[PDB]
C-alpha cells in the first residue's frame, strides 16, 4: 500500500457516487442562491497535500514548526483577500482560517461578545441565517441564541424591505452589543448606513455578513458594506465561487484604537476552532485571485442581468415577486396568487431537476410556505445569458402548472408528494420535462473536472 | 473562461506553493503525533464537485432537493464508520458532518449540556486537547471554558500516568455532568472502565476524544473506548489517516424500555445549532479513508505503528533519554529532555532546522516557556513505509540535533539568543545544514501518499 | 444585666435620634406617594419577642421545633392576606415571608425563571420600579437586570399612559418568560386584562406588583389585578399601611394543574431567604386585619378623593399632570410649563417639611426631571380631607414660586441648593413657610406612638 | 380611627398569640445556637415610627428629602459596628442596610462577581450555611448554587475539623473567585490565616461570614476574623444579640497607591442592585444592640457563653455522649448521638415535647434523613443568666429526654411510628409531661431580656 492509488481504482463504490453527482449537477437546472460550481483550479488545492499540516495559531505565531509555506500561503490568501475586497491593509484584517460561513459568524460573536450578550439579525422567515440569532416560540434552534442571547427584526410585509424603523425603535429598547447586517434570502441592497447609524445610537457593533453577495461585492457591482461594518463575515463560496470556507474581516487602526484583530484571531484559535483547513485556505486563495480580474467583475454583472432577466420573465408570466423585483443575484417569488405553495413546487420542480428552496413570504408565519428562491449565481458560471433564464423560467412555469393539475387532485401535502411518482400520466409528464430540462442544461459548460 | 484550467495554468504562485509544500512534507521526517499523510484517492474525493452541493439537514431529512447523492454518500460514510470500529448499527449511530476534532467536542457539549454545565477534562500541560476545558489563571482560552464550566483533572506527577484517585475524588465535589477521556500528549492507554465508573457515580455523560488514537481503535491493536464510553467524539486525520473532519459516535437504543437518547440532541446540535452546509467532499474523503480503516492493510499499518512508536522509545531509552510515563503503548512517546540539558523550545527549533517537525511538550516542569521535552509521533513516517530500523535512525538524527542543541546552549543566553546563533553562527548553521543535508536525503528515499507534484 | 431596660433609659442617644424623627413625621407634610404611618398595634408587634424565633422553612414543614405558635401567626397571616384581598383559598397561595417587596420579586423570577430569562417591565423613567429590570445604557443596575435579561416597556408620552400596542410588539419579538404588571410612578388603572392578553399570545406569565395600590385593591376602590394576573406581589407597608415585609399571591388548582406553590415557597427559602422576620409577619398580620374592615374601605376611598382634590387643586393652580390627572393614590405634576424642574421643586419643598420626590416626565431622557410625585396615603392616614389637600397645593404652590425666584437669581443647581441656605431673604421666606406649613401638619393625629 | 390603638385592644386574637409566644420562650429551654433574645431597648427601636420612612440610597446621597434624622441613625449604626468590632474607620467600611444574614450574603456576591463566578463554602451537612453555596445531587438549592458556581469543601471525617490541606488542593483545581470561610454547625475555631493562604494563591476574596459567632468576635473572647479577611459579612440577631438584620463589612483604603474596590460595589449591590427601601427601624435596633456590644458587660456575657458551652460540653462527654471534634471553642457544641442508640431526628422531637429545643445536626453518618447528633447553643439561656451549673442541669433534661427516646425506639419502629408513640401511648405521653413540667418550672425562674408579656 502505498496511499498512490487513485480513487477510481482503490475505492470503486466512492468514486461511482462522485461520478453520480457529478452527471447530477451537469443536467440539473441549479437555482439555489446559495450554490455555486467551483473550479478546477481551487478544486485541485482544495484536495492537495496541505490536508497534511497541522499549523495551529497564525502565520509567525504557529505552535508547530515546518510551516513556511503555509505562512506563505496563509498570508497570501490575507493579501488575495484584501485586494479583492479594494480594502487598505492598514485599515482592514481578514482571519482565513474559519472552517465555514457559520463558524465565522459564532467566532465573532465570541470575540467581542460575552455569554448571554444581545443581538439583533434578520429573523430567519424574514430572509435572515440560522446565525444571526433564530430561535422559535418554542426552542432555542441556534447555537447563536443559546449562548447569546438574540432578539430579531423585521422585514416591513407591505414592502418587502427590512423595516430599518422598526429596527432602529427596538434597538433602543433591547440594546444589541452587536447587530447582523446580513442575508440568506433577501433580493434588495442593504441599508448600511442605516444600520451603521442605528448601531452607533446604541453603541453596538454592525456586523455585515455578506456571504450571499460577497462575489458581487467583490466585483464592485453592488454597494460595499466595507464603508459602514465594523466586522464583515462571509462564506468563500457562493458568489465567490470559492471553496467551502469562511473570512473574518475587522478594521483595525484608529476607531482611540481598534481591538477587534486580537480578540478575533484568539476566537478563531485557541478558543473555538484546531488545526486550520490549509487546503481549504489555498482553495479560497485561488478564488480570490480569480475574484480580482475582469472575468469575476463580468460575471458578477451577468448574475445581476440574469437574476433581473428572470425576475422579467416571471413577472411577465403573472407570477408575484417579494419586494417587487430584485437588486442582486436572487429573486423571491411569491406563488400564493397563483394557487400554489413553496413546498408542492419545490418538489415537482425537484423532479424535472429544477433545484429550488421553497421560501416564507412576508404574509405566511414560517404553514408551508408559498414562496420560492431562486437563484443566478450557478447557472450564470455555467455561461448561461439573459434568454437562458428565460427559458429557465419556462421550465419553472411547466412545472409549476404540473403543480397546479397534481394540486386539484390530491389532498394533503403527503398525497401530493406521493401522485407525482403514484400516478401515471403524472409521472410521464414529469418525465418529458426532466428530459427537455436536462438536455438544455447538459449541453452547458461546467467548472471543474471532467469525472468528478 | 470555463472553470476547468489547472491550477498550474491558471495560479502558478499558488501551484509553486503547493509543490513547495509538496517537497518539504517529502524531503521532512514528520515526527508531530498528529500528523499523517492522506491518501490519494481521499484527496481526489476531497477536491472534487461534492463542494457545489449545499445538502443542510440529513439524509431524508433535507431543506433542499437534488441531494439524492450526497444522502448516498453521507450514509455510506456512516455505515462505513460503524464497520470501521466494528459498532452494531442498532446501538450506535454516528454523526459524520462536523467540520473538524474541536467542532465535534462543542457539538457534545451544545447538545448534552446547557450553557455554564459542567466539565471535566484532562489539563492541557497535563496532556489534553484545548476542546476539553483550558482555561488559564487570567483568562478563559477555549470556548469550552467559556460557555460551559470546565476543572481539569491532573496526572500523577511521580507516575505521569492520570491520576484516576483525584478524579474520583474531585469529581464528587465539582459534580461535573461531563467528562473527557480523551488525549492529545499521552504514551500510555485510558483506563476508559475506571472512567466509566466515575461517570456512573457521580452521575455524568463519559466522552471519549480518541481523536488521536482514532486508528489505532479501528485496527483493534488497542483496547476500543466503545465499550465503556456512551459518546465517542474523533478526528477523522490524525490515525484515521484521513481528510480533516470530525465524526460524533454516540450510543443507540434501550439504556419499561427506556431508551438512549443521544442520537436526537448531537445530530440536532450539529445542525441547525452549530453549522451550516456540511462539506460533502470532506464527508466522502472520511469514508475514502474509513473504508481503508476496515481492511487487513490497515491493521497492519496500525501494528507498525505501535512497533515504530516502541522502537523509537527505546532507541531514545538507550541514548540517555527519559520518557514520561516510562515509555509508551500508542503511536507517540513522551520524551523529557530535562535530564539531558535541554528544553522542548530549544530542540524544537534546532530539529526544525534539519527537516524534523516536532513539538514542545510540557512534562510533569518547572517554567512553561521552556517546556520540559518533546512529543514525537509514529503515524505519519509508518504511512512512508517506515519500519523498527527506519525510526531508529531516525532517533539516531534526533539525538544529533539534541547535542547541537546543547553545544549552542552552552554559548547563548536565553531563548531568543539561542534561536539567533542557529541562523547566525557560520560554524553553527554549517552544522545544521549538513545534518538536514542527510536528514532529506534519507527521508526522501521513501515513498509519499497522495498526489505526486502536490 | 436583665435586657429588660428601657430605650429611654438604656440608649439615651439612640432614643433621642427615635424623637427627632418622630418629631420630623408629625410636624411634615408627607407628600411621598410610598409612604404610610404605620399603626400602635402593627408597631407593636413588629417590634416583639417574635424576633427571637428562629422558623426556617414553612408551617407544619419547620427545620426546628417549638414552632408551634409562629406557625398560628404565619396561617393566620396568610388567611387573613387572602381574606383582605378576598381570594378563594382554592384558588390561591400566598408567602408571606418576603423581607420585603425587592425581595418578594426576586423570589417571584427565582422561582419561575432561569438565569437570563426575559423579563418585560415598565420603564424605570416611565414609571416602573428597579425590581422590574431596570438597566441603564452604560450599566446593569438592578439585580433582575444581572441574573436576568430585562427589556422596559414605555409610556406613551403623548397621553402619559402605558403604550400597551408597542407591548404588545415589543414582547412578540422578545418573547419574555414574565411581563410586570406593577409602577411606582403611575397615576392611571392599569389594563391588566391587556397585559393577560398580551401574556397568553407570548406565553408568558403575568406578574402584578401592586405594591402601590395593594390598600386600594384590598378596600375595592379599584379594579383587582388578581382577576388577571398569575402571580400577585406586593410590599405591606404604602397604602396596606403595615410593616415593611412583603407578599407573594400565587395562583393554585386547575391552570392541567398550577404549579407556582412549591416553586414560589422553595425560591423564598431555603433558594434566597433565611430564617423568616417573625415580627414582622404579625405586624403584616395585624395590617391585613385593619384592611378587611369598614374602616379601611373609608380610608382607601378618602385617599382616592384627597389625589383628586390635589389633582384638581394642582391643575386650577395652572400646573400640568402627566397624563391629565389621577385614578388611584398619587398625582404626577409636570413643572416644566411653570419653569422649574423637579429637583429644584423637590429640594425646596423640602426645606419647608414638604417631602415629594422628582418625577421624570415622559419628553426628559431620565436631565434632571422637570416633574414631581405626589401621594395622598401618608396624610390621609392623618385624617387629611380634601380642603386639606387643597392647603398642601397652597403651600406647595409658594414653594414652587419660591424656587422660581430662586431659580432667576442662581445658575447651576448647586447654586440653587447654596442660595436656599446662604442667602438671608431666600432663608427667612423658606423658614416662615416651614413654620406655617409645620403647625398645620402638628394638628392633625398620627398613628403609631406618641413619643417614637 | 387614629392608628393609636393599643395592640391587646385593636387585636386580641394576635395579642393572645404574642402572649403565648413569649409564654413558651419564658418556659422553654432554648438550645438552638442560632437563637438569642433580644433586648428591651433594641425592641422598642424595632417597633418604631422609622418604619415610615423610605430612605433608599445612603447618607448624604438620598433619593428622597426628609431623610436628615435617618441619616444620622445609619451613620450613627455604622459607626458603632465599627466600634464593636474594634476597626479603623480609614481601613474598614460598613454597609447596615442587609434585610438579613442571608441578603447580606448575595449582596456581596453580586458586588463582587459576575453570574456564574465560582464560590467555595463549607458543605452543608459538614456545618456550612445555604447561603455558602449548597447544591444537592438532583437540583440546586440555594440561589448561591443558582447565579453563581459552587463547589464544597469538606471537613475531615477522622478529626471533625475542615480539611484545610484538601481545600488548597481543590482551590487550586477549580479556581474560585471567592471562598467563605464561615460556618453554621461547628465547634472549632476556623484557622482564618491558612483561608487567607489559599485564597492568596488562587487569588480569590476571602469572605467571612461569622453571624454565628459576631458577638464573640465583638467581644474579642474568640480570634477576630478581620486580621485575614477582605470582607466580613454577619447577622446582627444570634450572638449579637440584636434584632434580625445583616452586615457587611469591607476593607477600605490601599490595598502607586492601588485602592481597595470593595466599597461602592458592596454598597452599590445593596442598593440599587438587591433591596429597596432600607429598614431604617431594624437599623436603629441594631446601632442599639451594636452599643450594647461595646460594653464591658457583653465582655462578660461572651465570655459566659463560652464557659457555658465547654460547661455544657463537659457534662455531655461525663455522661456518655460522644462530640464531633471532641469539644468545643466557641458558643456551640455538636453532640454525636450515634455511640448512643439514637439519632438527631428521634432526640429533638422528643427533647421538643419537654419545652427543650434543638435542631438535629449531620455528623460526619450514613443516612441523611436520620441524621447523627444535635446541635446545642449557649448564647439563648446565657442571656438568661444562665450558669456552668444551670446548663449542667440543662444536659441532666437533656440526657432524660435522650433515655425517654432510646426506649420509645425500641417499641417503635421508622421514624413516623417514634414520633407517634410520644403522644399515643399513655404512659409515654405521661413521662414526657412529668419532664415537661420540670423542665418549664426550671426555666421560668430564669429572667428574660425583652417586654413583660410580648
Ligand atoms: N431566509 C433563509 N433562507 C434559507 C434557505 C436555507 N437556509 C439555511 C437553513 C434554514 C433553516 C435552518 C434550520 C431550520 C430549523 O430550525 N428546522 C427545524 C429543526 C429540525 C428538527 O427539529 O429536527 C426546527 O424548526 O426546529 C429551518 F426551519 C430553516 C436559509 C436561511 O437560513 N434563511
Ligand atoms: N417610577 C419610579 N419612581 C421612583 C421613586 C423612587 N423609586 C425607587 C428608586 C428609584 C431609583 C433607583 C435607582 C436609581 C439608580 O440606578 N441610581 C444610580 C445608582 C447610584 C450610583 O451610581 O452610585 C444609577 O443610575 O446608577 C435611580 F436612578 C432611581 C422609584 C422607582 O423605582 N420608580
Ligand atoms: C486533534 C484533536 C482535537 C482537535 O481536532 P481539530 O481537527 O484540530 O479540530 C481535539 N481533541 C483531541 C483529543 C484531538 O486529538
Ligand atoms: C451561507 C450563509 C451562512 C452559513 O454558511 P455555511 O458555509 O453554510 O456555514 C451564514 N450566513 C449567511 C448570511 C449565509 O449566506
Ligand atoms: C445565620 C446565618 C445566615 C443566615 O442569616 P438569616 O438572618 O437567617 O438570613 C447565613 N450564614 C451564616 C453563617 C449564618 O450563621
Ligand atoms: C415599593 C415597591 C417595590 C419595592 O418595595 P421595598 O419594600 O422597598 O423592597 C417594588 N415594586 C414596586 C412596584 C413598589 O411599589
Amino acid at each position: 500500500w502505498t496511499g498512490q492509488e487513485s480513487l477510481s481504482d482503490s475505492d470503486p463504490e466512492m468514486w461511482e457516487l462522485l461520478q453520480r453527482e457529478k452527471d447530477r449537477q451537469c443536467r440539473g437546472l441549479e437555482l439555489i442562491a446559495s450554490e455555486n460550481f467551483c473550479s478546477r483550479a481551487a478544486l485541485e488545492a482544495l484536495g492537495s497535500c496541505l490536508n497534511n499540516k497541522y499549523s495551529e495559531g497564525y502565520p509567525g505565531k504557529r505552535y508547530y514548526g515546518g510551516a513556511e509555506v503555509v505562512d506563505e500561503i496563509e498570508l497570501l490568501c490575507q493579501r488575495r483577500a484584501l485586494e479583492a475586497f479594494d480594502l487598505d491593509p492598514a485599515q482592514w484584517g481578514v482571519n482565513v482560517q474559519p472552517y465555514s460561513g457559520s463558524p465565522a459568524n459564532l467566532a465573532v460573536y465570541t470575540a467581542l461578545l460575552q455569554p448571554h450578550d444581545r443581538i439583533m439579525g434578520l429573523d430567519l422567515p424574514d430572509g435572515g441565517h440560522l446565525t444571526h440569532g433564530y430561535m422559535s416560540d418554542v426552542k432555542r434552534i441556534s447555537a447563536t441564541s443559546i449562548f447569546f442571547e438574540s432578539m430579531p427584526y423585521k422585514l416591513n410585509p407591505k414592502t418587502g424591505l427590512i423595516d430599518y424603523n422598526q429596527l432602529a425603535l427596538t434597538a433602543r429598547l433591547f440594546r444589541p452589543r452587536l447587530i447582523i447586517a446580513g442575508t440568506s434570502a433577501y433580493a434588495r441592497l442593504i441599508d448600511y448606513a442605516r444600520m451603521r447609524e442605528v448601531c452607533d445610537e446604541v453603541k453596538a457593533h454592525l456586523l455585515a455578513d455578506m456571504a450571499h453577495i460577497s462575489g458581487l461585492v467583490a466585483a464592485k457591482v453592488i454597494p460595499s458594506p466595507f464603508k459602514h461594518a465594523d466586522i464583515v463575515t462571509t462564506t468563500t463560496h457562493k458568489t465567490l465561487r470559492g471553496a467551502r470556507s469562511g473570512l473574518i474581516f475587522y478594521r483595525k487602526g484608529v476607531k482611540i484604537p481598534y481591538t477587534f484583530e486580537d480578540r478575533i484571531n484568539f476566537a478563531v484559535f485557541p478558543s473555538l476552532q484546531g488545526g486550520p483547513h490549509n487546503h481549504a485556505i489555498a482553495a479560497v486563495a485561488v478564488a480570490l485571485k480569480q475574484a480580482c480580474t475582469p472575468m469575476f467583475r463580468e460575471y458578477s454583472l451577468q448574475v445581476l442581468k440574469n437574476a433581473r432577466a428572470m425576475a422579467d420573465a416571471l413577472l411577465e408570466r403573472g407570477y408575484s415577486l417579494v419586494s417587487g423585483g430584485t437588486d442582486n443575484h436572487l429573486v423571491l417569488v411569491d406563488l400564493r396568487p397563483k394557487g400554489l405553495d413553496g413546498a408542492r413546487a419545490e418538489r415537482v420542480l425537484e423532479l424535472v431537476s429544477i433545484t429550488a428552496n421553497k421560501n416564507t413570504c412576508p404574509g405566511d408565519r414560517s404553514i408551508t410556505p408559498g414562496g420560492l428562491r431562486l437563484g443566478a449565481p450557478a447557472l450564470t458560471s455555467r455561461q448561461f445569458r439573459e434568454d437562458d433564464f428565460r427559458r429557465v423560467v419556462d421550465f419553472i412555469d411547466e412545472g409549476v402548472n404540473i403543480g397546479l393539475e397534481v394540486k386539484s387532485k390530491t389532498a394533503k401535502l403527503q398525497d401530493f408528494k406521493s401522485f407525482l411518482l403514484k400516478d401515471s400520466e403524472t409521472s410521464q409528464r414529469l418525465a418529458n420535462l426532466r428530459q427537455r430540462v436536462e438536455q438544455f442544461a447538459r449541453a452547458f459548460p461546467m467548472p471543474g473536472f471532467d469525472e468528478h
